[PDB]
């Protein structure tokens, strides 16, 4: 019996994708879910996690190659990588070069995710709702408030947003700036928040219990739609904001311990497969990686400018660095100082 361990974030899969591929080669596959980049970090930095394939971004994925933690992937043993889109692979070499150890999988920015008719209803007709003005200006949160706001409990991710928007590089390496008028910022508005976390909320959303959020853009996609399938009355959309977003790539990589690696190179394979991801991004709704499977992508996944951005759009998107330890530390304490209140 062929086995097969892969860790991916939750709701980053079609509901059949694992079910077809299991039918397809006979091999059993064990499925496990994280919504966090940092505890997947953990348990690769602790060692031995027994799974064969994880999905790290990419900006985490730099991290953990210094510390030896993934083994390169043979390319000669994935006849389809033509499939992938060259610029994203580009971008991805910034953390991964020469693209020796990651396969691109799916990419997305992280905005703002917000209740439609709840916003306009409490902020008026003309509410900010495409600047980061709507979620980071006190006066706004305090009013939003009442209906529900969520934060990702994501701080590389939140911070390098705050920064941004303050003015300053999202990747300061400034210690100051953090501690500074980031913690600042967030924990004038920290009053005003329901919850961190990086999950719940696209139910929340989808369900009207919350009515901002910064989210990921195909979880906010994912809520706009479960919401339309119950016909329950709720408009959710979501924003790459004028100021600027930071713009992530999710990768499928190689633990170095991994034992079923002959049966994690067909799932990567399967993957290459146009008609494989474009499936995973129609009920996803998360762009993917593979420049051949655009065109059987549904053209309301595809032409959705928050899903596939046009190039002006991109051209205001940012990505994380890796940080030296100082940073990290300040930062890791500074997130905790935010949430505890």
């Amino acid at each position: 019996q062929k086995t097969l361990h892969i860790y991916n974030w939750s709701d980053y899969i079609a509901p059949d994708t694992v079910a077809n591929f299991e039918k397809e080669t006979g091999i059993k596959v064990v499925y496990d879910v994280f919504d966090s980049n940092e505890v997947l970090e953990g348990k690769l930095m602790a060692g031995s996690t027994g799974f064969d394939l994880v999905v790290p971004s990419a900006s985490f994925l730099e991290r953990q190659l210094t510390a030896g933690v993934f083994q390169p992937l043979d390319k000669s043993k994935l006849p389809e990588w033509k499939n992938l889109d060259p610029e994203l692979l580009k971008l991805v070499a910034k953390h991964d070069p020469d693209n020796k150890f990651a396969m691109p999988y799916m990419w997305a920015t992280t905005g703002i995710g917000y209740n439609v008719d709840k916003v306009k209803a409490v902020l008026g007709e003309n509410a900010p709702v495409d600047s980061w003005d709507l979620i980071l200006k006190p006066e706004n949160l305090e009013k939003l408030k009442s209906c529900g706001v969520s934060f990702l409990d994501a701080p590389e991710e939140v911070f390098a947003t705050v920064l941004n928007y303050l003015g300053k590089d999202p990747n300061s390496t400034k210690a100051d700036d953090y501690t500074g008028p980031a913690t600042d910022l967030l924990l004038k508005l920290r009053p005003n928040i329901r919850y961190f976390h990086s999950s719940q909320y696209i139910n929340d959303l989808a369900n009207g219990d919350i009515c901002v959020a910064i989210g990921w853009a195909g979880d906010v996609w994912q809520a706009s739609n479960r919401a339309k399938e119950a016909k329950n009355g709720v408009n959710v959309s979501f924003s790459i904001p004028k100021e600027g977003a930071m713009a992530f790539f999710d990768v499928f990589a190689m633990p170095a311990d991994a034992k079923n690696k002959d049966e994690a190179y067909q799932f990567l394979n399967y993957l290459l497969r146009p008609d494989v991801v474009a499936h995973i991004s129609d009920h996803v709704f998360y762009a993917n990686a593979n420049k051949a499977a655009t065109p059987l992508v549904s053209a309301e996944v595809r032409e959705n400018p928050g899903i596939y951005p046009p190039a002006d759009v991109r051209a205001k998107l940012f990505t994380l660095k890796v940080q030296d330890p100082k940073i990290d530390r300040v930062r890791t304490r500074a997130w905790t100082k935010v949430k505890s209140g």
